[PDB]
């Protein structure tokens, strides 16, 4: 009502739902009551080692690679860590990989 983006994807996929889904996934809850401001530690808890495994699930969708954890989520939240996955594949290289075996 406020904004286009809105719960859940906003209109395929996006990766603000992506990020968002599998924090929320993580956290033991849904993507429905994943807040934008839930730092993945304060609210998700997700620990340093924790944040990782589920960042590294995102970059495999954003068919990415060494993004895999651009910064510190400690102190991010997900908003940040979907916003910098984004930038990302919005500028990225013509470099891709699989990377199986985890």
């Amino acid at each position: 009502m406020a904004r286009a983006d809105d719960t859940a994807l906003p209109a395929a996929t996006g990766a603000l739902e992506l990020v968002r889904h599998l924090v929320a996934e993580r956290a033991e809850l849904p993507v429905e009551v994943l807040r934008d401001d839930s730092r993945f530690l304060d609210d998700l808890h997700m620990s340093s080692i924790t944040v990782g495994q589920l960042v590294n699930e995102a970059a495999r969708a954003m068919g990415l690679s060494a993004v895999a954890m651009p910064t510190n989520f400690a102190t991010a939240t997900v908003r940040e860590m979907a916003e910098a996955l984004e930038a990302r594949e919005r500028e990225a290289p013509h470099l891709e990989h699989h990377h199986h075996h985890h």
